[PDB]
């Protein structure tokens, strides 16, 4: 056979992940209680593509960030995210109405034309998350129905993209002084493995998956956006705020040892990477959380360079594994990063990219390996 795009998103894995519930190892969500936000494991099986339906929105509107807001919405199963800075252009692609037999605007073509965007001919530099003119036909093909919404300042361009692409409805287009994105839509819940409609433990895990995303997000963006969820502004601000929450119920009252990686040239030099790192011997393993280019990355040369230098310097100090009582939060952009899938589950760099150009504080490690050294000595 040969397949074309939609059928093919709909029954292959390797553009989202799993179309079914599977084991997601580290999943997590953040829940309220009291004043309190804290991350806490989901032990339940969920479906990758679903949640990536979510993310796919969610680093568009990263990408795009002048953006002074991100409103991701969760209710009655509908998923919303919405930002403002420039609209999508409503113009007319020359190429795609050719091709075709009617006119198709640009919003058309970034929702429903797979491989297309403003990212094909991304240079190295760049330091967007996207980059295949994918993940948004992701979430449209996995969508019952969806909604674009985009205006540009002077007209306001919707478009309802229903039954997981297979009907595109001609778009309206109206006068409007408005200026914003914005995506709605409602997954194929049943056919991920999902009640329908969501059992109140799916909604309340998804909920709070989309709420932990939210919150990185915020950590990421520039100081002139804030995230919100549900309209409720997301104030983990900082990479300390997110490794608070991280370590909330585990290690309350934790010190927080913080550091700001800094490199000499540019491009590198245009991008200094937050970290924080609590540690615990509580801590049962190595933990990161990376939010790289606003993707949630697990794996990355980035971990293994602050890795080697706390073990450098825990064995000297030692002398006179080291990361097992390490949890750390690493937030910031990378350039010439290139992820391993759709998905961008791990970035791929030469490890003396970081060995070459950047320098981690001296004063962090420090402090650091004097409490690893501690946490060693006392066992
Ligand atoms: N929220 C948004 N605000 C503004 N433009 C957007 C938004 N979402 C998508 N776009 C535009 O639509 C295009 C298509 O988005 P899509 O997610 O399919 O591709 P991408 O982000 O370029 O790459 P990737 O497949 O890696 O996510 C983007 O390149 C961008 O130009």
């Amino acid at each position: 056979e040969i397949s074309d795009f939609k059928e093919h998103a709909k029954k292959k894995s390797m553009w989202a992940g799993a179309l079914n519930k599977v084991t997601i190892s580290g999943l997590m969500g953040v829940f309220t209680e009291d004043e309190d936000l804290m991350a806490l494991p989901i032990h339940r099986d969920h479906c990758p593509a679903l949640l990536k339906i979510f993310d796919e929105l969610i680093v568009n509107a990263t990408d795009h960030e002048k953006v002074t807001y991100i409103k991701i919405s969760f209710d009655k199963g509908v998923f919303s995210c919405e930002n403002d800075g420039p609209g999508i252009p409503i113009v007319k692609h020359e190429q795609a109405s050719l091709i075709a037999k009617r006119d198709v605007y640009v919003p058309e073509v970034a929702s429903c034309y797979f491989l297309a965007g403003t990212n094909i001919n991304k240079a190295k530099d760049c330091i967007k998350g996207g980059t295949n003119g994918v993940g948004l036909k992701l979430a449209m093909v996995h969508s019952q129905w969806a909604i674009l919404t985009t205006a540009d300042g002077s007209q306001k361009y919707v478009q309802h993209i229903n039954q997981r692409l297979d009907n595109i409805e001609p778009p309206t287009i109206t006068p409007s002084r408005e200026m914003f994105t914005r995506i709605e839509l409602m997954p194929v819940y049943q056919e991920l493995g999902y009640a329908q409609p969501l059992s109140e433990t799916e909604q309340a895990d998804l909920s709070a998956w989309i709420y932990l995303r939210a919150c990185q997000c915020a950590a990421y963006v520039g100081k002139g956006t804030t995230i919100y969820y549900n309209d409720k502004p997301c104030s983990t601000s900082s990479v300390m705020a997110l490794a608070k929450m991280y370590t909330l119920v585990t290690a309350p009252n934790s010190t927080i040892y913080t550091a700001t990686i800094k490199a000499d040239a540019k491009p590198y030099s245009l991008h200094p990477l937050q970290v924080a790192a609590v540690v615990s011997p509580k801590f049962k393993k190595f933990e990161h959380v990376s939010i790289i280019n606003g993707v949630n990355c697990v794996k990355g040369e980035h971990v293994t360079f602050l890795k080697k230098a706390i073990n450098e310097m825990v064995v000297k100090k030692f002398q006179q594994d080291s990361c097992s009582n390490i949890f750390v939060v690493i937030v910031g952009s990378i350039p010439g990063i290139e992820w391993t899938g759709q998905r961008k589950d791990e970035l791929s760099i030469a490890e003396n990219v970081f060995k070459t150009h950047y320098s981690i504080p001296s004063s962090f490690l420090t402090s650091m390996t004097r409490s690893i050294v501690d946490i060693l000595l006392q066992s």
